[PDB]
């Protein structure tokens, strides 16, 4: 009820781990797997997934369906993820707080932080952020204890052109 | 003419940028920091000193947005943020991390890497918004050397700390 209300997404299971573990003390969570990963101690009330290598505008769309039951989302920071947090931008309206390390609620507001130059230099925001990209390697996956009901993303349409070499 | 603002925090990413863009329409410049603008080929070069947060810079460049029909800027940690920053304040669609660019009537049409090379994305949007991938233009002089004026940076509100 009062309770902050997260979707975690990767295309990555250990990254997924990663982010539930950053996400996990401050509300309940759902997620997204795009892709393979056992579900076991994942720790999400529900998991949606996606099939492996579904093109990445069609898992967006398939988010944005649900993506107004949450008040975050937050995703792993890769080539898909990062793609898919800039889908969900622009079609929602909401801000991106991106590539953080940490993640604190005072009251209301998200505080972030950042890494930049490799390390060198920390950015801290307190932002209106609502989706959230998280870097890579900063969280240290912990087992959470319990596994999600799975369902199947309802998946978009695509509209990208994909050639491999 | 279509109308261009290229970016940059670094001064041989913008020469990349402006040319993947030159031959597209009427082109200026934002660089944060330091460079020599010679060959640039733009018409005008606004500067910002080196080290304004990337939200003064997006600040400052909301200002003169207007006066563009396209923004294109390389994407460094710093080019990234200020692609988000107008993104959010502009309303308008990112194409990330591109390599090509064309244009239906106007459309963009972007090609991308994924993977460090492996596949090809290639997609028709509405961005108004680009940011292209390093090292995948060769730089070339253009030309032309743009006169240049001081970039009127806006406000900041991110907190900065050095290790």
């Amino acid at each position: 009820s009062n309770a902050m209300k997260f979707l975690t997404v990767s295309d990555d299971m250990n990254f997924l781990r990663q982010v539930n573990t950053l996400v996990a003390g401050k509300g309940d969570m759902d997620s997204v797997i795009i892709g393979e990963g056992d579900a076991k101690g994942l720790g999400s009330k529900v998991l949606y997934r996606a099939k492996k290598g579904t093109p990445f505008d069609a898992v967006s769309e398939g988010i944005l369906k649900i993506a107004g039951n949450y008040d975050y989302i937050a995703i792993g920071s890769t080539e898909v993820g990062r793609e898919i947090a800039g889908y969900l931008s622009f079609k929602t309206g909401f801000y991106t707080a991106t590539e953080i390390f940490s993640l604190e609620f005072n009251g209301q507001k998200a505080h972030t932080k950042r890494f930049f130059y490799g390390g060198k230099t920390v950015i801290e925001e307190e932002s209106d952020a609502r989706i959230l990209t998280v870097a890579p390697g900063v969280i240290e996956a912990k087992d959470l204890g319990t596994t999600p009901e799975i369902r199947d993303l309802e998946i978009g349409q695509s509209r990208i052109k994909i050639t491999k070499f």
